[PDB]
């Protein structure tokens, strides 16, 4: 909820792929469907944020039909919400002096993208919530205290970030190793209300 | 053009509705073609932001009416850009230490406005200029060293915004009386240049 007027609530912005949407099962089993001759990486086997990336290294042609997968119609509005999310979010926006957006970076293909990411906050947080979203791709030219996104390396015009960036876990980042004093929220189950109160006054 | 290494290049928003796309002419074209006999407001008699609050205010019912323009297929497509506009801005992209984005909100019925503003951007900058587009209700967020947008009242979660606005000219803002020390950027002929100048180091 926002603050009194002209003072100061936590800003949190909350990643969409891969916190909120579960961009690499709807990929997975969208991709096994309609190449069901070709390998697959199997999710404890993603390594590196960019699935193009490491299906082009398991058979050539591989990352063009990766990616022919996230380009189709309904792919974004049908990603299932990862557990706790809907609701971790939820909670979040109601309490005391904490302002969340949604701050999401669309594909390179935008006829449908942008349209089935608002669609889905609209599913799930209701219309209201629209007026949160923040559709970037440069995440560094956003200003909060707090983002949670599973990308390990975000970067922009903004060589010093206002937000500090923890990371949420995902299949393609659980081994890594991170630079102290860098850290992670592990899934929505884990304690993000520490998180947040850990960078109020 | 990008800053060196960690440097710190200038970065401008800039608006689209309004500074680059002529929505209010694109609009009452489009109101006159569908509603011949319903009353307008001609764009030199055109006060305050909301064109639906105006035209409401003209007979009952044509709020609804005026939404229904712009909620439309191809009613953002199909702006027109404002003179000057994509010259200017790609120029002020092509100067060094220049950092330009395209800080744009939607309006609330999302079927065809997030999409047509890509597109719309694509046609008039090219397909690498996406990567410059902010989608946001709230631009207080969104942190730089300038807004050029010709809203009047920007306002959102962070109550101080790093940047400055200048306030570009509308015909629903020209007669209007800024707070010193705001200014105005009276269209794309006018001195922006200037402008940037004086925000520089
Ligand atoms: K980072
Ligand atoms: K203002
Ligand atoms: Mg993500
Ligand atoms: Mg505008």
């Amino acid at each position: 909820s926002n603050a009194a007027s002209g003072g100061r609530a936590l800003r949190v912005l909350v990643d969409m792929d891969g916190v909120l949407a579960d961009f690499e099962g709807g990929f997975l089993r969208k991709f096994r469907a309609r190449f069901p001759d070709q390998p697959f990486i199997a999710l404890e086997d993603r390594r590196g944020f960019w699935v193009s990336e490491q299906y082009g290294r398991l058979r050539p042609g591989l990352s063009e039909k990766a990616i022919s997968i996230w380009e189709s119609k309904n792919f974004f509005f049908e990603l299932e919400p990862l557990p706790g999310a809907v609701e971790a979010v939820k909670e979040m926006a109601s309490l005391q002096n904490t302002d969340v957006f949604i701050c999401t970076s669309p594909i390179k293909m935008f006829k449908y993208c942008p349209y089935e990411k608002y669609a889905w906050v609209e599913k799930y947080f209701g219309p209201d919530f629209l007026e949160q979203i923040v559709l970037t791709r440069d995440k560094t030219v956003v200003s909060a205290d707090l983002l949670i996104d599973d990308r390990p390396d975000i970067t922009g015009a903004e060589p010093t970030p206002s937000w500090e960036h923890v990371l949420f876990t995902a299949c393609h980042n659980q081994h890594l190793q991170l630079q102290p004093p860098r850290r992670r929220l592990h899934s929505w189950a884990d304690d993000w209300k520490a998180i947040l109160d850990s960078k109020r006054p």
